[PDB]
């Protein structure tokens, strides 16, 4: 979720992961990605 994403330095993104993250969980309801 949005908590636990920022926490372990993920970046809650709606669309495609920024270069050299992937998606590893979700935020925001569901709706986005946590990439890391």
């Amino acid at each position: 979720d949005h908590y636990n994403c920022v926490s372990s330095g993920g970046q809650c993104e709606y669309s495609a992961c920024p270069i050299f993250t992937k998606i590893q969980g979700t935020c925001y309801r569901g709706k986005a990605k946590c990439c890391k």
